[PDB]
C-alpha cells in the first residue's frame, strides 16, 4: 500500500514496485 492511512509524499518499499 501505498498509502497507508496517509501517507502521501511517503510510499513504503514495494508500492510502485
Amino acid at each position: 500500500k501505498c498509502t497507508s492511512d496517509q501517507d502521501e509524499q511517503f510510499i513504503p518499499k514495494g508500492c510502485s514496485k
